[PDB]
């Protein structure tokens, strides 16, 4: 019995400007003394923001309506008897080491040929010891994060994508730690569901041969995934090693993770957005509307609702958006990411929707039009069909600074084009961004274009073009 979560500091917060670790118990009934949990892994941040969202709901058995996250923002803070009441009753199933129920762990996994610990990390002797919060924080990134792919151990062949392993995780933020939970407290129910800690510490037995398959449903139920099987070995003052075996097998449900969007394919299918390379996250913000037709985050959707009340009582209503989440190529993980917008005032009404429509189409057909002057430009400096000709196409053209330059402008510009959406004469301003995206672009690969006498009639053609692109706006 070693290392409580709701005691020990694991917890990454920053106050006054300096960081420093707390346990569960003092980042809720203290949060407004804290400006942000702070972390360099967005997949930390996203799970510890999850944990706590977790034990603020079954603590609160709420909020039932927005209107009590209001009377709480009012206030300051949370009721502190029934959150100190809750710790207290689940205290025992926090503790990181513990002979019977170590939290998010299988206490009869075996001892002997044990995982490093750097298995629960993103990848993305040489071994080192990792500290008690250290551990903690990688466990509950392992599995929240964790991808499927080949397992092998207890009879299980290969395992599931954990909960959130795919999908960009939308968290509205405020001035600090207590408003930022507060714009995730989405209106919740108990009814149904059931964090790790409410339900009997998992066993090996259960879990061998992917024995017990949950749907995967109910909020708290979700945040608290068991998607791994983990039992983290102490050494005497931090974790090296673990037993490491299959989690509960994921059935599919119905229900969507609160801060998870979804959007369209082309014809017609929804899928959950994601972080990608190669693709600026804002170019999505118009398809996961409903209008688009997709699913906004439940979160995001909450804290615009919140933010309108807050405006009309008088109350700061400025609020950010960060997006957290993994880039992945099939089943490696690329890239971790974390993304950050204004949340817009009226963000979700008609007219500044409407807005956000026509300035993501005006920046996708001028992007599809500097796309084709891209491969047209190839051409004219590759020559005709006979290195794979097609390939050195694809190379030559990827190998123009045109559309990544463009894009990156746009990447730039969009915050400050966003946090006015509601407005109208924001289209103008969008439009000059675009206007200048293009011509820093275009100017770029005039340059790479000036190199050698092979360039030049491609170099003609392509101003010729450009000139057509631009005075279409």
């Amino acid at each position: 019995e070693k290392f409580n979560l709701i005691d020990e500091p694991w917890i990454p917060v920053l106050k006054g400007g300096r960081v420093v670790e707390v346990g569960i118990g003092e980042a809720l009934l203290r949060a407004h003394e804290f400006a942000r949990i702070e972390t360099p892994s967005p997949l930390e941040e996203a799970v510890l923001h999850r944990l706590l969202l977790a034990v603020l709901h079954r603590a609160l058995s709420g909020p039932r309506c927005p209107e009590d996250v209001l009377d709480w923002w009012r206030k300051g803070g949370f009721p502190q008897d029934p959150i100190r009441d809750y710790l207290n009753r689940f205290r025992d199933r926090f503790f990181l080491f513990h002979p019977e129920a170590p939290f998010l762990q299988v206490a009869d996994l075996p001892e002997e040929n044990p995982l490093p610990w750097s298995k629960l990390l993103p990848e993305l002797e040489n071994l080192p010891k990792a500290t008690y919060a250290q551990a903690a924080r990688a466990l509950l990134v392992h599995q929240a994060f964790a991808p499927g792919g080949l397992l092998r151990r207890y009879g299980v062949g290969s395992a599931k994508d954990a909960p959130v392993a795919r999908p960009a995780l939308f968290l509205p933020t405020g001035q600090n730690l207590l408003e930022t939970l507060l714009l995730n407290l989405v209106p919740y129910t108990p009814e149904d569901d059931a964090p790790i800690w409410e339900v009997p510490p998992l066993r090996l037995g259960d879990l061998e041969g992917a024995r017990t398959k949950w749907p995967l449903t109910g909020r708290t139920r979700v945040y608290t995934w068991p998607a791994r099987g983990v039992r983290l070995l102490d050494e005497g003052d931090g974790v090296r090693f673990m037993g490491y075996g299959p989690g509960v097998e994921p059935l599919e449900a119905t229900h969507r993770d609160p801060m998870v969007a979804q959007r369209l394919d082309a014809k017609g299918n929804l899928l959950v957005l994601r972080l990608s390379e190669e693709r600026s996250f804002w170019r999505d913000f118009s398809a996961m509307l409903p209008r688009q037709g997709g699913k906004v985050a439940a979160t995001l959707e909450h804290a615009e609702n919140l933010q309108g009340e807050l405006e009309d009582e008088g109350l700061e209503g400025r609020i950010t958006l960060r997006v957290l989440g993994q880039v992945s190529d099939q089943a490696k993980v690329l890239d971790i990411r974390r993304e950050v917008y204004p949340l817009p005032s009226g963000l979700l009404t008609p007219k500044a929707e409407e807005n956000l429509e026509k300035a993501l189409k005006m920046a996708e057909e001028l992007g599809q039009g500097l796309k084709h002057l891209a491969q047209e430009v190839a051409k004219a400096v590759v020559g005709e069909r006979d290195s794979p000709y097609l390939e050195e196409l694809t190379k030559l053209a990827n190998s123009l600074p045109l559309e990544r330059l463009y894009w990156h402008a746009l990447d730039g510009a969009f915050p400050r084009f966003f946090a006015r959406v509601e407005e109208e004469a924001s289209l103008d301003l969008w439009r000059e961004a675009l206007r200048g995206a293009a011509l820093e672009a275009w100017k770029a690969t005039r340059r790479f274009l000036g190199t050698g006498a092979r360039h030049l009639k491609a170099l003609a053609q392509g101003e010729q073009e450009f000139g057509r692109l631009l005075g279409e706006l």
